[PDB]
C-alpha cells in the first residue's frame, strides 16, 4: 500500500503530522478535499513545512516547477532517488528523504468501518472466497477491531466457514490476543497476512485478499453507477482506493531511463516498462541504440492485444513505423488532435491524402480518408522500401472530438468508433495488436483501451457475466504505468460500459 499518501487530511493536519512526527527532509502526499485531479506534496525543510502543488488534467501528473509524471509513487520514487531535483522559486533544493505513513486504516481495501457481524458474515458468505477477509470496529468494545476471514474449499454445505478474530486497542497499540503489538491495524494486518494465524484443531486464518466490493453482473451496472454516483463520491472513493494500489506496480523501466534513448520520450519520466516494452529489430547499426520505442504491449489477463504508446516525435516516426511493421499491426487508433490548447501533442507520421512518403526504411501511401462526424478513417498502405510483396493495409481510426478538459459528455462517439476498430480488427485475419495512442500514452489510451476490454468480456459473455472495473484497470495498470489518469476517466469508463449494454 501508498502509505505516505494520507487521504482525507486538510492542509492544516499535513503541517502538524510533519512537524510533531516528521523531521526535515519528511514528506507525504494528499488529494484535494474538494477537487479530483489536485494534489499536494507536502515537505518538511529548515524546521517548517513547504506545499507543493501537483494537478492531473488527464494526460499525467503535473508537478507544480518540477516535472510530469504516471504515477505519484513513479514522481516520490524520482524525487527520493534523483537528489537536487526538487527546487523552490529562488534554487533552493526541497529533499524528499522521509515517507511519512499514514496510520489512517479508512482508505485499507480490507477495512470495512462501522460494520455488523451478521453484515459481515453476509458479505463473506454471498462475496467471499477461500482467504477473503476484512476488519470492522467491534460494536460491543469501542475502539477494538474485529477481523473476520472466510476458508474453506472454493469447489453451501459447511465445506467453509467464517472465523472472527478480536482485535484489541490497548494503549495505541493493535493486537489478537497474544504476540506482538503493533502501531496500526494496517501494521498487525500484514503481520499476519505474511504469519498467519492457526486455530486450536489446525485451520489456518490465510488472510489470502480484501473481500471483492467492486465486482458486478454487468447487467446490474446502471444500479451500481447510481450507488457510485451517492454523495466525495462513491466513484473518488473506487478510484482513489484503487490509486492506493499502484506501489505493486513499480517495475524498472531501465531501457527508457538510457541516455542513449532520452530524446525518444516525449515526457522524460513517462517511461515503458521493461517488461512489456515494444522491442525493435533489424535496426539502423549506426545508432546507438536501435531497439527502443516507448511503447508497450497490453494483453488483457483473467484473443485480441493492443500497444499502448506516445504520440510520435518527429525523431520517433521512423521508429513508430518500424513498430507497426514488425507487430503486423493492421489498425491505429488516434485519440487526440495533433494540437490542443495550443499544444503540439503528436507530430503528424502519415501523408496527407493521396500522397505517398518514406520514413526511414519504410514508406506509406494514404489511399483514402473518411470523415464520421467524431472521427477520421485514412486507407494506408504501409511497406518495406526494396520489398513491394511486404505491403500491408493500416487502418488509421483518428478520433476528433475528445474534449480538451475532461471526457465526452456522452460515450456515443466513442462506442461508435470502438465499434468500427474492433470490426476492422476482427475482419482481418492474422493481424497484430492494436495499436493506440494520445499524446502521453496513458490517460485517454488507457480510457480507450479498458473500455474495449471490458465490452469484449461482454461480446463473449453476454450481459449475465462478471466484469470488475478497478481489477482490470489494475491488470492494465501493470503493463504500461499509470494507464487510466484521472476520476472522470473512471466514471467515464462505467458511462460507455452501461450504454455498450444498453444499446444490444
Ligand atoms: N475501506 C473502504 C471503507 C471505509 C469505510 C467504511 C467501509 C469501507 C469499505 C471500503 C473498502 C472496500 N471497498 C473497495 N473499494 C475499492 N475500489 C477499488 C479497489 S482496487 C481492486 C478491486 C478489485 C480487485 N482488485 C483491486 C486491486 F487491488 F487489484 F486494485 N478496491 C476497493 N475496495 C469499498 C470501500
Amino acid at each position: 500500500s501508498r502509505r505516505w499518501f494520507h487521504p482525507n487530511i486538510t492542509g492544516v493536519e499535513a503541517e502538524n503530522l510533519l512537524l510533531t512526527r516528521g523531521v526535515d527532509g519528511s514528506f507525504l502526499a494528499r488529494p484535494s478535499k474538494s477537487n479530483p485531479g489536485d494534489f499536494t506534496l507536502s515537505v518538511r525543510r529548515n524546521g517548517a513545512v513547504t506545499h507543493i502543488k501537483i494537478q492531473n488534467t488527464g494526460d499525467y501528473y503535473d508537478l507544480y516547477g518540477g516535472e510530469k509524471f504516471a504515477t505519484l509513487a513513479e514522481l516520490v520514487q524520482y524525487y527520493m532517488e534523483h537528489h537536487g531535483q526538487l527546487k523552490e522559486k529562488n534554487g533552493d533544493v526541497i529533499e524528499l528523504k522521509y515517507p511519512l505513513n499514514c496510520a489512517d486504516p479508512t482508505s485499507e481495501r480490507w477495512f470495512h468501518g462501522h460494520l455488523s457481524g451478521k453484515e459481515a458474515e453476509k458479505l463473506l458468505t454471498e462475496k467471499g472466497k477461500h482467504g477473503s477477509f476484512l476488519v470492522r470496529e467491534s460494536q460491543s468494545h469501542p475502539g477494538d477491531f474485529v477481523l473476520s476471514v472466510r476458508t474453506g474449499d472454493d469447489k453451501n454445505d459447511g465445506k467453509s466457514k467464517v472465523t472472527h478474530v478480536m482485535i484489541r486497542c490497548q494503549e495505541l497499540k493493535y493486537d489478537v490476543g497474544g504476540g506482538e503489538r503493533f502501531d496500526s491495524l494496517t501494521d498487525l494486518v500484514e503481520h499476519y497476512k505474511k504469519n498467519p494465524m492457526v486455530e486450536t484443531l489446525g485451520t489456518v486464518l490465510q488472510l489470502k485478499q480484501p473481500l471483492n466490493t467492486t465486482r458486478i453482473n454487468a447487467a446490474e451496472i446502471e444500479s451500481r453507477v447510481r450507488e457510485l454516483s451517492k454523495l466525495k463520491q462513491g466513484f473518488w472513493e473506487e478510484f482513489e482506493t484503487l490509486q492506493q494500489q499502484e506501489c505493486k506496480l513499480l517495475y524498472s523501466r531501465k531501457e527508457g531511463q538510457r541516455q542513449e534513448n532520452k530524446n525518444k520520450n516525449r515526457y522524460k519520466n513517462i517511461l515503458p516498462f521493461d517488461h512489456t516494452r515494444v522491442v525493435l529489430h533489424d535496426g539502423d547499426p549506426n545508432e546507438p541504440v536501435s531497439d527502443y520505442i516507448n511503447a508497450n504491449i497490453i494483453m488483457p489477463e483473467f484473443k485480441k492485444s493492443y500497444i499502448a504508446t506516445q504520440g510520435c516525435l518527429q525523431n520517433t516516426v521512423n521508429d513508430f513505423w518500424r513498430m507497426v511493421f514488425q507487430e503486423n499491426s493492421r489498425v491505429i487508433v488516434m485519440t487526440t488532435k495533433e494540437v490542443e490548447r495550443g499544444k503540439s501533442k503528436c507530430v503528424k507520421y502519415w501523408p496527407d491524402e493521396y500522397a505517398l512518403k518514406e520514413y526511414g526504411v519504410m514508406r506509406v501511401r494514404n489511399v483514402k480518408e473518411s470523415a464520421a462526424h467524431d472521427y477520421t478513417l485514412r486507407e494506408l498502405k504501409l511497406s518495406k522500401v526494396g520489398q513491394g510483396n511486404t505491403e500491408r493495409t493500416v487502418w488509421q481510426y483518428h478520433f476528433r472530438t475528445w474534449p480538451d478538459h475532461g471526457v465526452p459528455s456522452d460515450p456515443g462517439g466513442v462506442l461508435d468508433f470502438l465499434e468500427e476498430v474492433h470490426h476492422k480488427q476482427e475482419s482481418i485475419m492474422d493481424a497484430g495488436p492494436v495499436v493506440v495512442h494520445c499524446s502521453a500514452g496513458i490517460g485517454r489510451t488507457g480510457t480507450f483501451i479498458v473500455i474495449d476490454i471490458l465490452i469484449d468480456i461482454i461480446r463473449e459473455k453476454g450481459v449475465d457475466c462478471d466484469i470488475d472495473v478497478p481489477k482490470t484497470i489494475q491488470m492494465v495498470r501493470s503493463q504500461r504505468s499509470g494507464m487510466v489518469q484521472t476520476e472522470a476517466q473512471y466514471r467515464f469508463i462505467y458511462m460507455a460500459v452501461q450504454h455498450y449494454i444498453e444499446t444490444l
